[PDB]
């Protein structure tokens, strides 16, 4: 696994990367909320949202946070990756949708099962 | 006015730039639709939308084009710049606002009057 950061909106948003394949954003308060073994075949980006984990920043409302996530997708040239949500991430869902990013709640369910359900044979 | 380019969403969006200060996006089909003399104090970015002028691209819907504009702003680290509209650009207004950018119609007015009026009156 690997850590890195993107300078965006005057902040340095820290995140973890791992895997190769179509890109998928994993969004919770921070990378630590995704402990499960992730599946092969996808380029995962685990964001630490501003104000949590390793990303220094102020505490912002859900809609402001959603712009940081939409901002991340375009600045990293990920196009329109799917966004899995957990914890504080859940509250971003509606806002992400309005920004053109499909949001998939993954609270209490492993990433491997989510990507399979919403993709695998059906 | 210095010409430039930004690779975005697979395309090379050409734009003209002039001025220093708060950033301001002038969006119409392309740059030459802003003949007026622009006021000092703003960093103006005049876009040639995909498919028009110097920007090679397919004909896209207004909601799709609003995405390019938003993409341009975060990509160029412009924060939340106001977007003045003219011609084709006017159709983008609603979608732009929904993406978090304030759109101002500049159909009949020269940019300087639009900005001084919006900033000073009301």
């Amino acid at each position: 696994r690997r850590a890195g950061y993107l300078h965006l909106y005057g902040l340095n948003l820290v995140f973890d990367r791992v895997g190769k394949g179509p890109p998928v954003l994993l969004v919770a308060e921070e990378a630590s909320r995704w402990p499960e073994a992730l599946p092969e075949g996808y380029a995962f980006y685990l964001l630490d949202l501003p104000g949590y984990g390793r990303t220094e920043g102020p505490r912002m409302a859900p809609e402001e946070l959603a712009h940081f996530v939409a901002g991340f997708a375009v600045m990293m040239n990920l196009g329109a990756p799917w966004v899995l949500l957990r914890g504080l991430g859940l509250a971003l869902g509606p806002h992400l949708e309005a920004l053109g990013l499909r949001a998939l709640p993954a609270e209490g369910v492993e990433v491997a099962e989510v990507l399979s359900s919403k993709l695998s044979y059906g």
